[PDB]
């Protein structure tokens, strides 16, 4: 398989170390194609965890005190590795999560952008003077790190989601103890492998695997951890909320979405279904901003729904490594259950399949690209997460009555629209409670803008300026002259 | 009492009426002085609660439609009202929570300037473009209001508690519904009332009197308040932020703190003094960022200890409205009680009373100026908030040590030191854990600079430009061109 | 007359003295209504000029040292005294610069709200701190003001030029030396008196009238000045920059413009229309930001043409303090003389007059509005800055020949163009060469975004958080431990 | 001599062609250390620098509409080059301005650092949104680069030059048209033969050589120019900027200076002397922020000029390719000239040579590093850069003193003094009438920080966030909804 056999790693990091469990458990990780077992990973728990949060505590000191340019040279080592040991990262990560090797691929490049940028803005971490409230006054702000943070990150997109919260961690000046999910866990110590490679000091960086739980309750608990980013579920966020209340964290959160993709009737539909097939179909539908529903203007429902048809037929299941291939298989077969409901569900409510509708002929993890029309506001699907390709398509007639439906939820992270009227492009993008909107594209992505949630979407923001901030305390100094 | 009567107020505000709760029980509210009924305040519940946030629910879109301009107009008229009827409100606040009239004309004045300051800053909330990652697309970022917001405040600072929080909601195009101090109502409704004269619009701001829990649990459990801000005491800070974890809610803190005040031996002992009792004895000590550890360099200790000793014969005890007091009562009996506890408790650890040491012989809520000597770093009085008129002295050798000691605590939030030298000014100052450092003054009180704390102390700023952010969620538009 | 007859000043300011010339020599100012002598102003030349820069020399230090805070005091006081006596100072302005009493009025407003908002932004003046390139370097950034500054300002807007830059220039917490211009001094004067009562301290605000180059030759030559504003002619603004060199004087320019009117197939055309008599017949056409070349669409001319027509049908000429009033005379006959020979000069190369095109019957100052259509783009109105009732009209075919023909100056002020289209809205409102760009709105005037030129058009920005940066050095400090 | 003889270049860089000059007449370029000819580049004129104009020109729109990030790559390209070539590139500018091999090195990656900055701060030019003054209006802010850019070089750092002002112009979007100092022409070919290496397109950066004006001329005088930057004499400076006039440039301009370096009674005495000594004799005294006026307090000026000249012990005078030599030659014999008038008025104003005094036993351009003493306010030396190795000692009472006296000067560059204790800091850092303020250090030089000055020091700043404004246009746009 790789090119450099030394970024495949079935051991944890803590302080430089590669190690086993104490009790020498492991966790089986296996390819979601066809079930082989690739390798397993340490099943870590309280005290490793422990160990590796004393060891980011004291590693801190010399990392902190190292000049922004130190850091940027370290980081833009880790990053330049990255694009260096591509093809083997890619591959790495289309054997244990499932996604074709091209998608793959381009995960790399965008999580070390990630490693680039921070690297970058860590050289511009603006302090202020402030004009003071009295004549023999000064006053001066300045921003530190925030010091020992923790990282629990999820299976769907394993090298990007390490490198969003690394990334402005380290440039901060933080180190970081990272929880990677179990059923993706080479990615991550890959690129802990390249973090050694790249000058990283031991502690400053540490990759812990182990169940949910074990690991997360320390990392929850332990008050030298003073800042906590997840990614994943809406309820295991709520959860790790709750849990850092005791210590009050700083918590960063990019939790569930429902995206609602609106196309009106002035929309270029060519375009508007090249979105939509990006937007929907990538990583399968395992991604928090793939599009969810699909709300069409009843002007250009039918032509669209017909557009959507002829282009989906033309994707290519199986699996991740061979050629064309463009629909990988889901992760797991609690993710096709959930496929299979939220069709079930859309029936019992009036729906029609249109094409697809059920498990792929190769069984396992692979499930039909799938498109309902007729699909009534009331449905599971207009309410919750599917995560999987099912293409559900809504009616709509009016501009008011879309907006009101797409806000019409808990969450609020990403959203589309489609549409070439300048003061309804206005209208329809203020009005959207989302903390993203893409305008005539399906694909946002990028390590330079803000990429977060609103309402029971999150906390905090990814990429961009803002992104560092969440690693920083502001400290403001009065001086008395 | 009064020159204009109409300020003082027996009823909430709740969309724009003057209302008793829905069953007609009131909290009586009592002169901390000597124990005089002043007046009442309704005692709502969830019902009322709920009322308001439908209110503030309701009154959302025209406010938030307003232009900043507009929005600063009617705020501008706050901040004139409240300068305006400057006398009558420190009078109120004197009689209700017991500070000097003097320190409460201060609080008037500062209070209203979080008013002034966050109607100009509501014309400077600044979106970005940021360059596109392709040539076709085009980045920009906008910030909108939160929506509807809670805050709830302590009884220390009963005017700038409310203002810090209303202002920049305002501002920044939210909705508010507070819940004052059942200690000190009077204060917050008092500024609601000036609010309808400036054109507040009904519903914008709320002020709910009632109890803790029955209020409280009804802001955070209700899912159209999206926001939750509080200052007060750490243990009911986790809890608020455990109740928010359901919504995810944005939540922001000040909380407990633990003050260190630092004079080294190059300090100006003069002045060292001058900003130890300002900082030690304002409000009687029952303020967040007080000094509440005094630690003084070997060199220095003794001709420190006598200074201060000297500059504290002449505070002066006394009811609030009386000529030349300086020290008031402390808000209430438990209040006594905490103090006495940590006396008690330091003196079975070896302690020794150097001045003050008990109760004052007017009684009821009236306490002794205090000095402890010979505290060992374990005892209640350093590892706990005090709020109370009473310090530990601490003996130090050098910058090592007093770092060490400074920063051996869950908290947080202010810190003091006064030095002469450049190179050990910043290396105190870059080294002390804490949100807030003052340097050689012991008074940092401004509405221009971000006040908040780190670690167990808080989360979010309050006042400057970083005061409006947590009152706005960032959105990420990507247009495809 | 007046409500307050102290607000008409003919006398000039300088070092809180009410002055005449040391030679006694006086400028007439006539009301260019119907030629009648308003009053006088000092014909002041460099002896008075050099005393008035010493005095704001003078009184610089004591200003500079003013918390941000007390000078917005003062700053605001201005403002308010503006509001109190707009109704005094409209007619001021309309007696002797012409315009309708409505639009002197709006003139106020906006003149005053300059001097609001810099009174706000000069307690937003931000430095930085900066991470260092060594360990034991520390760097900051402060903004100090530049010093003593001269402004000349010209007679179009006698109100609105003054605030522009002394607004900014005292917020910065410099001192400035205005010269108004002769035709139009009573405004720049009476605004003087105000600042008088407003608490401007002597010598921070001079007021010098006197005849152009005498008192600019001492300004510009003048090494104590180290900042010149000017707005005015392209020619007298190369001469006053060309003179600045000596002394390496920051300057800041509005000059010229030759605003282009863009109206697209898919214009919401009443709205075009309107736009199109707000911009080119505002202040009857004698403005730097006047619509000055019209070009409309092969798909849309004839119905523009028409309904343009109908709209100008309802334009009523006459002295501006008469009821209903929209179009006062021009300045002087050298303007009616300019607008004569831009229409003798299209006629002679084969234009056509729609309607207009005549001096008014009344003569003296009073000219016809006119529309010209078949105008070459060799024509002196097609290239020159016309600054009178004069809208010629221009045939166009396609988007990328009209951007080419708008673009095709040495000027780039303003522009404005109408459109639906969002494609069509970037690719416009990016490839425009100007400062300012409208897009479907023919009023773009306001105090919180940056307003200048580009190309030959000017150097700086007036308005906005980078209003103030003109009026500022930039200081770099870098601190060694 | 060179590891990469293509680095030599006697040929200037016209879009992307190697040329001679039209008429094939050249500039000799010969070795500062013995007068030996290295070689020749072309005696280009007004035809060669319109041709190359026109280049930058017709380049522009396609190196403008490139991706931030593609910019970046090309961009990070050449600086990695330049590091790559470190050695040659030290080797060559050695050999042609004179100064040692490691002080050559040392301003290789000080040049290069510029280069990365300017990639990275590419993608980091942020527009705005600011609030509508009405609620049917948007406004946005965008910077765009201004277009086809010019820059005019001095001998002396003869690739930082370079870097200062084609870093920022380019990653803006600009391009540019270089003109180096005839004297110190290779290292900029150099520099442009990695730039074409690096992928810089053709006609994107020209470098024209020739002799002066004949070059300047046309780059002031041609209207497609739309931006100047000069680093060189303040004559020069008055002079270019009077000729910018005419199509009202925007123009950057860094001077000349006379700094002051003030040792206070407080200052860490042997930290002073080495600050001294490298910031008076680095490149033999020949830099614009050089230390040019030593004031030393009365209580401390005895053992300072004592340790000053035991450390002027540590300077070893000689050929810059030579071990250890620490000091080169002069640039020519006019800058020996003026160290030796400089000398002879400080003497016949009373006076008196410490140590050195005269020319170096070598003659040519190698000069004695000399300390004077006893040197009145009313020498040359005090009020005029001497650009050489010479410490004039000038003896002060007080803090009022000092300040008035360093600030007596048309001057503005860069300031250096020594104290330690933190309100003298202040209060001296914020009265310093300079751009750059070193405190306890004579090393300021860096990337990341504003370089510029005030008064007739110039115009503009270099490095920094802000380095990249002054190649930008702000453009307002105002949206009618
Ligand atoms: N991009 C996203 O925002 C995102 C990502 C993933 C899932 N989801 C949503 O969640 C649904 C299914 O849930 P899931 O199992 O994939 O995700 P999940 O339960 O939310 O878990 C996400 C990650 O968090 C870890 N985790 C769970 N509970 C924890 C705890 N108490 N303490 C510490 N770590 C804990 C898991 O570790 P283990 O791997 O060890 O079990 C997993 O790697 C999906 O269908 C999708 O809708 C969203
Ligand atoms: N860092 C600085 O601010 C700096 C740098 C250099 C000099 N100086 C000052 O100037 C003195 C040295 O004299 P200098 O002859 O080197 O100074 P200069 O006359 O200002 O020359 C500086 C550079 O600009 C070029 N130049 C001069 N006039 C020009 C024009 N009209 N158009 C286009 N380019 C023009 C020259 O090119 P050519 O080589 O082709 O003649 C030279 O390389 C020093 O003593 C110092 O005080 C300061």
């Amino acid at each position: 398989k790789l090119n450099d056999s030394n970024l495949f790693r079935q051991q944890a990091l803590i302080n430089g170390e590669w190690l086993d469990a104490n009790n020498g458990e492991a966790i089986d990780v296996t390819n979601p194609a066809n079930g082989d077992k690739l390798g397993s990973v340490p099943k870590m728990g309280a005290d490793e965890t422990r160990a590796a949060i004393d060891a980011a505590n004291r590693a801190l000191p010399a990392w902190r005190a190292l000049t922004a340019k130190e850091r940027a040279t370290i980081l833009r080592n880790w990053f330049n590795l990255m694009m260096e040991h591509q093809d083997d990262l890619a591959r790495l990560m289309t054997l244990e999560q499932g996604k074709p090797l091209a998608e793959a691929k381009g995960e790399i490049s965008y999580a070390a952008s990630f490693i680039e940028w921070f690297a970058e803005e860590g050289k511009r971490i603006y302090g202020d003077t402030i004009p003071g409230h009295q004549a023999d006054k000064r006053l001066i702000v300045i921003k530190q790190p925030i010091g020992v943070t923790a990282a629990i990150t999820p299976w769907n997109f394993p090298a990007a989601m390490i490198t969003r919260k690394a990334g402005p961690a380290l440039a901060a000046g933080c180190t970081m103890v990272l929880k990677p999910a179990s059923q993706t866990p080479f990615s991550a110590l890959a690129l802990a492998e390249l973090a050694i490679r790249a000058g990283v000091p031991a502690g400053v960086f540490n990759v812990v695997t182990g169940s949910a739980g074990a690991v997360g309750n320390e990392l929850t608990s332990n008050p030298l951890v003073r800042k906590l980013s997840f990614t994943g579920s809406t309820e295991i966020g709520r959860q790790l909320m709750e849990q850092c209340a005791k210590d009050i964290k700083k918590v960063s959160l990019e939790l569930g979405g429902n995206a609602p993709f609106i196309v009106f009737d002035d929309a270029d539909l060519d375009k508007a279904v090249e979105g939509a097939l990006a937007s929907k179909f990538r990583n399968a539908g395992q991604t928090c901003v793939c599009a969810n529903r699909l709300y069409v203007q009843d002007g250009v429902y039918d032509r669209f729904a017909e557009k959507l048809q002829q282009a989906m037929s033309k994707l290519h299941i199986g699996d991740g490594l061979d050629n064309g291939v463009t629909i990988g298989p889901l992760i797991d077969e609690k993710a096709v259950a959930k496929v299979e409901e939220h069709i079930a569900d859309a029936l019992e409510k009036g729906a029609r399949v249109v094409c697809g509708g059920k498990a792929h002929e190769r069984g396992g993890n692979f499930f039909q690209p799938t498109i309902l029309v007729d699909v009534p506001a009331n449905a599971k699907v207009s309410k919750e997460e599917t995560f999987g390709p099912l293409a559900p398509l809504f009616r709509f007639k009016d501009e008011a009555d879309v907006i009101a439906q797409a806000n019409d939820t808990e969450f609020g992270l990403a959203a589309y629209f489609y549409a070439r009227d300048l003061s309804r492009v206005f209208r329809v993008g203020e009005a959207l409670e989302y903390g993203i909107v893409g305008i005539n594209t399906g694909i946002i992505s990028n390590e330079v803008a803000p990429f977060g949630g609103i309402k029971a979407s999150g906390l905090g923001r990814e990429g961009s300026k803002y992104g560092i901030e969440d690693y920083l305390e502001i400290k403001y100094m009065c001086i008395g002259l």
